[PDB]
């Protein structure tokens, strides 16, 4: 149908149809008379999968022959979403499959909706890992993603009576056609036990053994015939485990619980034993696999020349003492040599500065679970602090501040300090964040080893986040500038030449209108809720957190409502305000915020005086596949975290690529986005980091804002008095109390500037031509935020490898 | 290579090779350079599976069009063994696959050894279900096997220091290519809750829900293109189950434990709650599936014309009150009509008379777990006893004896009494067993309803138990009489014409020698143990139980040893005595018996005076695939249960078909075997049932035998004094004590006759020609013991359907 979706040659279409029918018959054991649409989805998935396998085998064979340096990306989260369309895009099969299925009497878009998301992540950090795998394959790197195959990913969110309910995400129920179990490469992982000292060093003995069984998923590059591997570990009990009889068999679940469920915490540390087991499990199985692959090529001097290990946050930080354990206890290298190898192999990416997110494991936990690793951590600490003492003699407070061991009520290990000591590179995820790391939380470490500290600004893959989710926009762009931008996003800069082109203006605006109608239709059919498609689509989608300030958005919504009620017959730009995202099940305030959003909706959406001028929708079950629908439909992107709290953001970049304008603070990657587009083409408001610091030194007093802003006072009075909860007048007392007395994120301090900035948005939206021109300026300068740029920087500045755009033979 | 293994046409061989390479590449994602022999096994399995699917789809389509009466065989056990070779045999693919794999540079026999047994049964009852599925498919019946997909089947048995150790049988570790998950036909099963009475009858409410997910395995008939289904249920928690968050997800295992593990009890009732859950789970999911299939054709009058339900033992007895529950509570039929339908639908097979095997469930268990079923059982009981009272007025003891409710310390439900009341047919499994049922344990029921009581003598499938495991014997038979006997075993009677044929005598004896050499080679390569292939192979393989009297065999072994030690330079016929079988983990006496066998081996096998004249081997991990190896190698089959205890036996029949002579008591099917072959062609010894009864009335006194038989006294003195356990002299005190003071099975009473009978065996073995002639007379009269005969009798006399030998189109 459309050019970016590839060729539909008669030979290819015929072959796809034959293979579809073969899988339906032989693989699924169905005929056309009994087949459900789910069976048709599976027949298509297996047909497309067949096209991957040749390239997958040849890619891995190629890496064996050429022996390049291998990149190992260690993450506890891979937020993959659906695989079918992404695979078709990267293999240039989309139009052919569309044609083949049409001829079989089927709608491919309908079949695509049947696939479950691989929801093996929480939010930004998890989705970053997924975008990165796509870029690494596209750039021809010998890269492997290593993680856990969770049986249950991020919970499915249902809204009942305005409240979040959690349901198990049983994503493997119907099978996963993309994975290949590899039980032949099963590896043992050890837990508990004790340390024995011989004349030949330490021995870790009397351990409990859990098996790690790998499952491999293909990761296709964009049209280069490269197919890399994501290897995810599943926990299995040994067959003599606990071996009255019946109970011993049932107790196998105790071992296998390690890979059962993703911890649903986003930017929050929960110090639970099962989480620690997951962290060690992924690390121990991965490192054995790495060493096995290295040895098939006892000289560990060349180890850092053949292996890079990237730690996604501190979650796999145990890689550092585990590598030391293997090199020293098993391979019998001396400490200093092993340490040199370790440091040169490992690199660490920090994702947040929020104190409650930092992993600080109780010593007593590590002592029981991982007694040898604790000894190694103590030894690392002693040697590191000796270096600190020599560099800064007599500075006793620095010693205390930099220690990997934290003193207190409970002794803890600071995993971030372990990662810095044991890595040759430490990076933040946006320029402002990397600067904050050097100035504040890691200042001491930066003074000791300035060379370790880098920036690598986050990015997103333009495959999933443009071509896949917004084919209409990808096409109108391709018509003018060709197809090369899909793997070289900087080429979007050529679009600045069309900012005064009347044909292009009309096409950009038409693509947006079509996306909005399609999403408006989606909401009716699937959620029985009506929206006006002519309204400004005002969208905030991301995990629910106090720092992200969904509450500030709520205050604006209520302000707009109060202004309409005060002057009903005055013209206002119509808005659909959409907020979506999950709260961690134990995060009470975030759960209260969701209830507030729905309660506001209950009032606003049913008030006849408002009409269709304002609508407030909570988008249920926000996840990757929902993002692919809502982002192309958005006019306004809400990126309103308190300055200095959102390390980068990536949702911000997705909206910019897809033709929404941004209202945002100077936080995270927003700063770089505004710098790329021009500040005049962005809706910037609020305190800068420096303003927040100044307010903190003086002391934040919320009462002052309440006293001075009559519109703010009225909202607080409405909240307190039960206006939004008539049957439970004090329902929102916790929210009011937090805002008035202990708001860490200074919601009130940005309220006035935010409301005023929102008026400027409404003014611009009244002039469609000028709105669209600003949109064009945003799309045209979004090139920097491709994860291809990010990965090329990691490859050159951290991993010491050259990216390649060259095709492997088909 | 050999004719019974089918054609190896050039077209077929070429096609098999192409498909093998396709599966290796696309299915397994391997090339020839990285492929293990396990990968080659899987490539072959998928290739053969492809040939089933067309016939499977067409068979099920055929049953939809024709709408025949459907047979539902309900069993908690399906002891299937391996599937690859059986599938090739039934599809006439064996030679072609052999050729195709040879050409690819592979040994097919080696690949066959890689397949795990589907060990979803304990012994006789489980293997009977498997033989039956094979016969039902071969006879063209519209039959479905329904059971549980256990994650762990019967434990793997290891022998450590002479003791049984149990290991989890993780048979699904590498995947199962034969099954097809059918998550689309998932059904809810209810547990716990309470009964509510409305104006519209009873309601079962506040239940806990567990999902039943079916997996279908194809069951191919012998060369008739019929492929039936075995449907096995897996337990799944609902997604809102227990829905802090993490724990609620982990607690899903509580529901899914239902299908986790097979109870390893053979002919022994253990009244555990989890076992009861398994029994209801299979019944509730199966009956919903039955009713769904029936309705796709509210007139339940025709229900018994379209449905037969066969209960394999009392394990699925809850089918009776469950059918009543559905018909009365859900479909709103009146009681009497529902009861008529139920009785006409259900039939019950009894497998043992041993009191400790009978299921007698505590009322308090049923009250908590299944409150509505208990109410229904009480109502059945009241109405049944009203009929008893009317037929036998004033006979108050009969009322007590026949009640489904047992009075006592704990009130219990007798499941056998429930099955008789609720079935139109009740059968035993051999003529003597069916007579014992009428005379003793079910005498009262037989007097009330004589017409219900039938015999159906057990059988075995000649596909697995001749063609598959003994191709050499199948071939020499086919050379003389053709191939028709494979599905018409009565034709073996034609072999009586060759009893004086010198060529045939030599061929029969040669096939046995070849089988013995192959098994002798197997024992060395796999278990590092040497045996003399010229010795008489004396084999007792079956579950370890006191009733089966492995102990009597032990006494004979020790007697032979003592006789050699007394007269070393006297000639004796050399023997290899092989005993194998598993003991239930909690069965202490059976575990002690295994230890005795190995301890005897330790003495006998290392005594230089004995030489290679006597060897005692315990065959580890006896299971279906081991049976297929050892049975063709046997000379003498030990079938030595106390008269009246072994209901039928089926191992006995397997040995007869494969050219072993039988030493046995007049018990179970041994009686019919001796009747078929002629008593002169059998080695019969010992008490008859009548002799056991006489001894019981007088009182069994073991001391008497000890006092009168000096050879017996010496063995007991050796056991007591530590001769077979020098480092633990009293190790076998439990065994000695049981034999002397509380032997339920009268081991000593048969000792003298058994030893004398064994001398007659040794005498005949000295004359190879006459041994082989007797063998021919056994093989030639084994036809009655085909499960095809058994199933034809079930079909005609119980299910009311006609078997068909006619082929479906290919
Ligand atoms: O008790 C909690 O307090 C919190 C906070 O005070 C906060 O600011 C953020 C969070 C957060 O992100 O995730 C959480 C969880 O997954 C959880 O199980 C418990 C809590 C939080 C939490
Ligand atoms: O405690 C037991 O006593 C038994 C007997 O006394 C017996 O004659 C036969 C048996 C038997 O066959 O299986 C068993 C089990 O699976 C189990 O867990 C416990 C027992 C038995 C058992
Ligand atoms: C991109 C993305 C995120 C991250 O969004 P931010 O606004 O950067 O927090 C979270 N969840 C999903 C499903 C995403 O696609
Ligand atoms: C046939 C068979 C049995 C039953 O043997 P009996 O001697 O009749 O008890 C038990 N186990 C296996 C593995 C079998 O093949």
């Amino acid at each position: 149908q459309i050019s970016v979706r590839g060729l539909a040659g008669v030979e290819n279409v015929t072959e796809l149809k034959k293979n579809f029918n073969r899988h339906l018959h032989f693989t699924l054991v169905k005929d056309r008379n009994v087949a459900t649409p789910r069976d048709y989805y599976f027949a298509l998935a297996h047909t497309v999968r067949d096209h991957l396998v040749g390239r997958w085998i040849r890619t891995q064979q190629h890496y064996y022959e050429k022996d390049p340096k291998r990149i190992y990306y260690l993450s506890l989260e891979f937020y993959m979403g659906r695989t079918l369309q992404n695979t078709m895009v990267n293999l240039a099969l989309e139009n052919a499959c569309d044609e083949a299925t049409y001829q079989l009497g089927l709608d491919m878009e309908e079949l695509e909706e049947i696939e479950e998301d691989a929801g093996l992540g929480n939010g930004g950090l998890g989705r970053l890992a997924a975008c990165f795998l796509d870029s690494m394959a596209t750039l021809g790197l010998a890269a492997y993603g290593y993680g856990i195959r969770y049986e249950f990913g991020i919970f499915n969110q249902k809204i009942c009576g305005g409240w979040q309910m959690e349901e198990a995400d049983d994503w493997l129920r119907y099978g996963n056609p993309w994975e290949k179990a590899r039980p032949e490469f099963t590896l043992p992982v050890h837990f508990y036990g004790r340390v024995e000292h011989t004349s030949q060093g330490a021995k870790w003995v009397d351990t409990q053994v859990v098996l790690a069984m790998p499952y491999d998923t293909p990761v296709p590059g964009y049209r280069n015939n490269v197919v890399n591997t994501m290897r995810l570990w599943s926990a299995k009990a040994p067959n003599d485990f606990n071996l009255g009889y019946i109970q011993a068999v049932l107790d196998r679940n105790l071992a296998e619980n390690i890979s059962r469920v993703l911890y649903p915490n986003d930017n929050f540390f929960e110090g639970k034993e099962l989480r620690l087991k997951q962290e060690y499990f992924v690390v121990a199985a991965t490192l054995q696999d790495i060493i096995r692959r290295f040895k098939s090529s006892t000289n560990f001097d060349a180890f850092p020349d053949k292996v890079a290990i990237q730690l996604n946050d501190t979650h796999p930080s145990l890689a550092i003492p585990e590598l030391m354990r293997v090199l020293v206890d098993l391979e019998r290298l001396d400490w200093d040599k092993a340490w040199e190898v370790t440091v040169k192999t490992c690199a660490y990416t920090n994702h947040t500065v929020l104190p409650e997110a930092l992993e600080r494991w109780p010593v007593h936990l590590l002592e029981t679970l991982l007694p040898r690793h604790l000894q190694i951590i103590y030894e690392i600490n002693q040697r590191f602090l000796n270096r600190v003492a020599a560099a800064f003699p007599g500075d006793v407070d620095r010693l205390r501040r930099m220690s990997l061991v934290e003193e207190g009520a409970v002794k803890r290990i600071n995993m971030a300090h372990l990662c810095i000591a044991g890595s040759h590179a430490v990076n933040g995820v946006a320029r402002i964040h990397s600067e904050i790391l050097k100035k504040t939380i890691f200042k001491d470490f930066y003074e000791l080893e300035p060379h370790k500290f880098q920036n690598k600004t986050n990015g997103i893959t333009p495959r999933r986040w443009l071509v896949l989710c917004n084919p209409g926009l990808a096409e109108i762009i391709a018509e003018r500038i060709g197809e090369e931008y899909i793997s070289d996003l900087d080429q979007l800069r050529k679009l600045l030449s069309y900012v005064d082109d009347e044909a292009f203006i009309r096409d950009v605006a038409k693509v947006k209108q079509e996306n909005k109608l399609k999403f408006a239709a989606y909401l009716e059919r699937e959620y029985k809720v009506h929206i006006n498609p002519n309204s400004l689509f005002d969208v905030q989608v991301k995990r629910i957190h106090e720092y992200k300030r969904q509450l500030l958005n709520c205050l604006h919504v209520i302000t707009l409502y109060n202004r309409i009620k005060k002057e009903p017959n005055k013209f206002v730009v119509p808005r659909t305000v959409m907020i979506g995202g999950k709260a961690a099940p134990g995060y009470h305030m975030a759960k209260m915020i969701i209830k507030l959003i729905t309660a506001i909706g209950d009032v606003v959406n049913h008030d006849p005086v408002v009409g269709d001028r304002l609508r407030v929708i909570f988008l249920e079950n926000y996840r990757v596949s929902l993002a692919e629908k809502v982002i192309p439909a958005a006019d306004l992107s809400e990126q309103i975290s308190t300055a200095g709290t959102e390390a980068s953001g990536t949702g911000n970049m997705k909206f910019m690529l897809n033709g929404a304008l941004t209202i945002g603070t100077m936080d995270g990657a927003n700063v770089e986005m505004a710098e790329e587009a021009g500040e005049e083409n962005f809706f910037i408001f609020g305190m800068r980091v420096e303003d927040v610091d100044r307010l903190d030194q003086r002391g934040y007093n919320a009462q002052e804002y309440y006293d001075r802003i009559p519109e703010l006072r009225q909202i607080i009075e409405q909240l307190s008095s039960g206006f939004f909860s008539p049957k439970q007048p004090d329902l929102f007392k916790d929210i009011v109390n937090m805002l008035m007395h202990h708001d860490r994120f200074k919601v009130f301090a940005d309220y006035e500037e935010y409301v005023k900035c929102q008026e400027r948005v409404s003014a611009l939206y009244k002039n469609p031509r000028e709105w669209t021109r600003m949109v064009i300026r945003n799309i045209a300068t979004s090139g920097k935020f491709s994860s291809d740029r990010t990965i090329a920087q990691y490859a050159r500045e951290i991993w010491g490898v050259e990216p390649s755009r060259q095709r492997l033979p088909a």
